[PDB]
């Protein structure tokens, strides 16, 4: 658990159901979304 000063971090296991991670997520955390992009690079150094 935490923040991050140099935004809110996490460690997780990739076991966990993701419906516990997004109740977590718009619950605890900020709204929903009408969209949802994403972007797959970080092979690229």
């Amino acid at each position: 658990f935490g923040d991050i000063q140099f935004g809110k971090y996490l460690r997780l296991s990739c076991d966990t159901d993701s419906e516990t991670l997004y109740e977590l997520l718009t619950q605890h955390w900020h709204l929903k979304t009408p969209n949802l992009v994403i972007s797959v690079t970080g092979g690229a150094k």
